[PDB]
């Protein structure tokens, strides 16, 4: 169940905290993890969760 | 953009579209067309846009 | 889970499951069991989970949801 | 015939506008004024309508 669909190849770059609503992250079975960052417009961006900014807008996502 | 970021392989059933909020398709590097698309309660889904459903929910979507 | 905020006192009559698109539960702190039912128009409601029809409603909405699993 | 239906106690600090999706008052059987706010993730919670934030969260909501 819950197989992996929607999944990351490369990753987007620093978006602004200011424009985040929400994330959520791929799928266990896709392998590596990445986060699916989604904008107040509704955009969906892949970021990498090794990366500070990434680690530091889901603490600020978490934390509202 | 330039390489496939966020795409998507499992296409769904057609979804009803009141259900839905938000569509993107993949990039042109990630070679075939892929729609993701997004329901009220926020799960992801893929769509094959040959479908004509598909085609009927981005043209619904895009009206707004 | 968590402290009781939103609660029910008034529940309301049956509402014509069409338009449903959503419910869930109070918390379990708040004791009695409430049902938060939406509509299309996205208007919250309260509803009675003893009566047949609220049962009748989760269940559709279950269906509804697990459909899309597949 | 319009009776006390749903009613909240314990109020909320200001939640970021961009994460409500909606709001409605209680009755006016209820007895004082309390908000409903309803967030993107489908969240419930409670606002005193006294504060300037819920008035600023309800107007904007209203343009949307």
């Amino acid at each position: 169940v819950t197989k992996c669909n929607i999944t990351c190849s490369k990753m987007t770059s620093k978006i602004p905290v200011a424009l985040l609503i929400h994330y959520q992250q791929n799928q266990a079975s896709c392998g590596k993890r990445a986060i699916i960052l989604e904008t107040r417009q509704h955009r969906l961006f892949c970021a990498d969760p090794k990366e500070q900014w990434v680690k530091d807008a889901m603490q600020h996502l978490d934390r509202q």
